[PDB]
C-alpha cells in the first residue's frame, strides 16, 4: 500500500497539469481539481474587419473550417506543440506547452505569424484566466499585482488545492497594431489597440465557460457607447475595457492585438509558479531550452515504444509515416480531458423490456456531481467520454503509456455507484459540456447498456502484465506485481458489480426453444445461462449494441438472442478470470475459465449456421413457432466472436470467417471491411451508418485476431502466401494507405470510410478510434515472451 502511494504520488504530480479543456483548441485546468482550479483559454480573431467577432476562435468546432488544427506532438506528462492555421483570420497560431521536471510549474508560449503578409488584418488573441473556488471556500483568488511597462503582467493567486502561485504573461516580441500617423488609437477611455488590454472582474465558477460570450457581449456594450470613424481605428474599437467599472474578480481578460502584415509576426510566454517551488521557470532561454528538450523527449519515448519500416503501404518515406503516426497518437493524447459535473438521468420512468418503441424520459434530473479523466472520440464533435469508444482509444493509449491507460480505466470505473453497476453510455457534464449536445440526448437511461470495450482493453492489457511478471518508466503496473495487485484489489469490486449488473441485465429468454432444442438433440448439451439479448433495442435501431442501425430481427421479439451480446460477455469473463488469477483467487478463476468456455460452446452450438456458414443472431420464426430462425446479416456482427478471439484455436469455422472476410463480394473492400455485405438487404439503406462504411473499430480488432489465429502471418517471409496471410496483408495496406490518405488529402481522420472510393466521411478529427492506425503502422512485439 505504501509502495502504491508513493506510486501514485509520482503519477498524480505528472498528470497534474496539462490542456485538459479538449473542448477548447487551447484551454487548461489541473487534472482532478474541482473546488478551486485555475482555468485558461486561449481565443483570437482578426479584428481588423467590422465583424471580427463573428470569426471569434474559441471552442473546437467544425463549423469554423480551419484548415488545420491538432497537436504534432503532444505527452501530457511533458508537453507539446500544437498548430492552427486559420485562413478566414490570415493566421498561423502555434502554441507550445512545457512544464517543470516535477511537473508543478508550466509555461504556455503562444507565436504567431501571417499566412499572407500582405493582407491587411490583426490578431487580437485574448487570454483569460479564472482562478475558482473562493465564492466557495472563502480564500481561492488571482489578483494583478503589477506590470513591466504596458505589455508584460504579473499576477498572484491562490487556489485552496494548488496552494499560493505566480502567473506571468510576458512580451517576447511582436508589433503591436497603430496608425504611426495617428496621435494615439484610443478612441475611449480603454480602447486602445496599441497595447494589452487587462479586465478583471468577478464571474461564478459555473459561469467561466461562457469567457466568449461574456467577451462578445462586454465589446458590443463598449461599441454601443462609443457610437451614441476610419477602418483602422476598428481594432480599439473591438478592445475590451472596463466600461460598467467593474471591481477586480477571479476572472481576467487579457487582449493584445499584432499587427499581421508585419512578417516575423509575435511570440508571448505565459508562465506559473507554484510558491516556493525549487524548479522556477524564470526566464525566456529557460522557456525555450525547455521547449526544445520536451519536444525531444516526446520523440524519444515515441521511439522507445514504436518501430517502422519500409513498406508494405505506399507512404513515400519511413519519416513520412513515423510523423503521421506521431502526430495521429498525439491527437488522441491531446484530445484527453478533465470532466466535472452532474448528468441528467432518468430513474423514475417505467422500463418495459418487452415494448420497443422510443421511450420518452419525462423524469428526468441532476444527479451527480461525477468526475472523469477520459480520451474523447473528436474534440469538435465529441469532446466528451463515450463508454464503447474508450475501450479502443486506451487499446491505442496502452502501446505507448501503459500506465495512463490505468488511470483512465480506473477514472470510468469510478463512476459505479453502491445500488448499481450501470455507467452511462455518453458522459455528459455541467452546463459546458451540454451545450455541445442536441437537448433530445443529453438525459440517460440507466436500464441501457452497451458493449463493454473497457473490458476488453483491460483484459489485454493483464495479458501483457501477466505475460511480463510471470508468477505472482511509463510501464511500472506492466512490471511491478506489487503495484498492479494493489491496482487489482481497488477495482475488482466495481468491475465485479458492472460484470454482475451487465448479465443481469441482457439476459435472454432461453425458455422457448426448448422445444425446438430437444428436437435437435442439443438442449442438453447447451448452458441454458448463457443466453443474452439486447435489451431497449427499438423498431429501427438497436443502441445497446453499439451498432445502431445494424440490422437487426424482424420484427423485433422478446425471444431473439444476440451472437454479439454472447460474445460481449465472454470478454468480459475472460477479464474477470485474468483478475482473478492476478489477486490468486483461485476458485474464482476457474469458475470464469468454466464460464468463459460456455460462452465459446453456446456460440458453436446456438449461434453458428450450418447452412449460411456464419454467426447468426436467432429468433423464433413470427409464423411457425416450431422454427427458430437465424437471423444473418453478414458483416461485423458475424466476425466478432473471430475479433474477439471467441472461436476454438483450429476449428473449422475459422476459415469460413476468413472466406467471409477476404469476399470482395461481401465485405472486402479496397479501403478495408465493410460494416455490412454488399449482397444484404440494408446495405447503403437509410442513414447507412453501420451498413457498408469501414469503421477501424472493428477492422483493428479483425487484425489483432488474425494474428492470435493464425500466427504466421506476422513473418514477412518469401514464397506462397496462405488465405490467411494474403487477407492480413491486404488488409493492414489497404486500412494504412487510405487513412493516410483522406489524412493527407481531405486533412484529418475520420469517424468512418466510404465503401465507394474510401473518402472519409462522418465525424472529423476522429482521434478517435481511427488513431488505432498508430498501432497497425508502429506496435511491436506487445507480447512478452523470452529473449535468452
Ligand atoms: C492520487 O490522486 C487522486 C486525486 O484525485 C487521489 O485519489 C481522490 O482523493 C480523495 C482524498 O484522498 C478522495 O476523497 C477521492 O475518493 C479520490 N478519488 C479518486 C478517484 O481516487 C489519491 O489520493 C492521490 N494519491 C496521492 C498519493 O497523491
Ligand atoms: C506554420 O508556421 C510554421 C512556423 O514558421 C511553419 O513551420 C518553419 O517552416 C520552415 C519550412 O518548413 C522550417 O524550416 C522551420 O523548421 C519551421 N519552423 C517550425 C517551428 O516549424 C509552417 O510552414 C507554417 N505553415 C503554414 C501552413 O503556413
Amino acid at each position: 500500500a505504501e509502495f502504491m502511494e508513493e506510486y501514485q504520488k509520482f503519477t498524480n504530480e505528472s498528470l497534474l497539469w496539462a490542456p485538459y479543456r479538449s473542448n477548447c483548441y487551447f484551454g487548461m485546468r489541473p487534472r482532478y481539481v474541482h473546488e478551486s482550479p485555475l482555468i485558461m483559454g486561449i481565443m483570437w480573431f482578426n479584428s481588423l474587419s467590422q465583424d471580427g467577432l463573428h470569426s471569434l476562435r474559441h471552442f473546437a468546432t467544425p463549423q469554423d473550417k480551419l484548415q488545420k488544427y491538432g497537436w504534432e506532438v503532444y505527452d501530457p506528462r511533458i508537453g507539446g506543440k500544437e498548430v492552427f492555421i486559420d485562413e478566414k483570420n490570415n493566421l498561423n497560431l502555434t502554441v507550445y506547452f512545457v512544464k517543470s521536471k516535477n511537473g508543478e510549474n508550466w509555461s504556455v508560449r503562444v507565436q504567431g505569424e501571417p499566412l499572407d503578409p500582405k493582407r491587411p488584418s490583426t490578431a487580437s488573441v485574448v487570454l483569460y484566466f479564472s482562478q475558482n473556488g473562493g465564492e466557495i471556500d472563502g480564500k481561492s483568488s488571482l489578483a494583478m499585482i503589477g506590470h513591466d511597462g504596458p505589455n508584460d503582467m504579473k499576477f498572484f493567486g491562490y487556489s485552496k488545492e494548488l496552494g499560493e502561485y505566480h502567473l506571468t504573461v510576458k512580451d517576447n516580441f511582436g508589433h503591436y497594431f497603430k496608425n504611426p500617423e495617428y496621435e494615439t488609437m484610443e478612441v475611449a477611455p480603454g480602447s486602445d489597440c496599441s497595447k494589452t488590454s487587462h479586465l478583471s472582474l468577478q464571474i461564478p465558477d459555473k459561469e467561466v465557460w461562457k469567457a466568449r460570450d461574456v467577451f462578445q457581449s462586454l465589446v458590443s456594450d463598449s461599441i454601443r457607447d462609443i457610437l451614441e470613424r476610419p477602418a483602422d481605428l476598428i481594432p480599439s474599437v473591438l478592445t475590451i475595457r472596463n466600461l460598467y467599472n467593474f471591481n477586480p474578480g477571479n476572472f481576467h481578460y487579457i487582449q493584445k492585438t499584432f499587427d499581421l502584415t508585419k512578417k516575423d509576426g509575435f511570440q508571448f510566454d505565459i508562465t506559473y509558479n507554484k510558491l516556493g517551488t525549487t524548479q522556477s521557470i524564470s526566464t525566456r532561454e529557460q522557456v525555450t531550452e525547455l521547449i526544445t528538450w520536451s519536444l525531444n523527449e516526446i520523440n524519444a519515448r515515441f521511439d522507445k515504444q514504436f518501430s517502422f519500416g519500409e513498406g508494405p503501404d505506399s507512404i513515400e518515406s519511413v519519416e513520412v509515416k513515423r510523423r503521421f503516426a506521431l502526430e495521429t497518437l498525439s491527437n488522441l493524447l491531446g484530445g484527453i480531458g478533465y470532466f466535472y459535473g452532474n448528468q441528467l438521468i432518468d430513474r423514475e420512468t417505467e422500463f418495459d423490456e418487452s415494448q420497443f418503441t422510443e421511450i420518452k424520459l419525462l423524469n428526468a434530473k441532476e444527479e451527480g456531481p461525477f468526475e472523469l479523466f477520459t480520451s474523447v472520440p473528436s474534440r469538435g464533435f465529441f469532446p466528451r467520454g463515450f463508454y464503447w469508444d474508450e475501450g479502443f482509444h486506451l487499446l491505442q493509449i496502452m502501446e505507448y503509456d501503459f500506465d495512463l491507460a490505468f488511470e483512465i480505466l480506473a477514472s470510468w470505473f469510478e463512476m459505479i455507484e453502491d445500488d448499481s453497476g450501470w455507467i452511462a453510455r455518453e458522459i455528459i457534464l455541467g452546463n459546458e459540456a451540454r451545450s455541445k449536445v442536441p437537448q433530445e440526448f443529453q438525459v440517460q437511461n440507466p436500464n441501457i447498456a452497451n458493449p463493454p470495450t473497457l473490458l476488453l482493453a483491460f483484459s489485454e492489457m493483464l495479458s501483457r502484465a501477466i505475460e511480463n511478471i510471470g508468477d505472482f518508466m511509463t510501464n511500472n503496473l506492466e512490471a511491478n506485481p506489487g503495484l498492479l495487485t494493489e491496482y487489482a484489489k481497488k477495482i475488482y469490486p466495481k468491475l465485479l458489480k458492472h460484470y454482475n449488473w451487465f448479465r443481469k441485465s441482457q439476459t435472454g429468454l432461453i425458455d422457448e426453444y426448448e422445444e425446438i432444442l430437444e428436437d435437435e438433440g442439443i438442449w442438453d448439451k447447451i448452458h441454458k445461462n448463457e443466453v443474452y439479448r439486447w435489451v431497449g433495442r427499438t423498431f429501427t435501431h438497436c443502441l445497446p449494441s453499439g451498432m445502431d442501425d445494424y440490422p437487426r430481427a424482424q420484427p423485433p421479439d422478446v425471444a431473439e438472442l444476440n451472437v454479439d451480446a454472447l460474445a460481449w460477455v465472454g470478454v468480459m469473463t475472460r477479464s474477470m478470470k485474468q483478475i482473478a488469477h492476478v489477486l490468486k483467487l483461485t476458485q474464482d478463476e476457474q469458475r470464469y475459465a468454466q464460464i468463459e468456455q460456455e460462452v465459446v460452446e453456446n456460440l458453436d452450438l446456438l449461434h453458428w449456421s450450418e447452412n449460411d456458414n456464419c454467426y447468426c443472431d436467432i429468433s423464433i420464426d413470427p409464423e411457425d413457432d416450431e422454427i427458430r430462425e437465424f437471423v444473418c446479416h453478414e458483416g461485423y456482427v458475424s466476425v466478432l466472436p473471430f475479433a474477439l478471439k471467441l472461436i476454438p484455436k483450429n476449428s473449422p469455422k475459422l476459415e469460413k470467417v476468413v472466406a467471409l472476410m477476404s469476399d470482395p463480394e461481401k465485405i472486402f473492400s479496397d479501403y478495408g471491411l465493410l460494416s455490412l455485405s454488399r449482397q444484404d438487404d440494408y446495405f447503403g439503406k437509410d442513414e447507412n451508418y453501420w451498413r457498408g462504411p469501414i469503421w477501424m473499430n472493428i477492422n483493428y480488432l479483425c487484425l489483432d485476431a488474425m494474428r492470435y489465429y493464425y500466427p504466421e502471418v506476422i513473418l514477412d517471409v518469401a514464397g506462397e502466401a496462405s488465405n490467411a496471410k494474403k487477407l492480413y496483408q491486404s488488409l493492414k495496406i489497404n486500412l494504412s494507405n487510405n487513412i493516410y490518405k483522406v489524412w493527407e488529402e481531405q486533412g484529418y481522420c475520420y469517424e468512418n470510410y466510404s465503401p465507394i472510393d474510401g473518402h472519409g466521411t462522418g465525424a472529423e478529427h476522429f482521434t478517435g478510434w481511427t488513431a488505432l492506425v498508430v498501432n497497425i503502422l508502429g506496435r511491436f512485439r506487445s507480447h512478452h515472451h523470452h529473449h535468452h
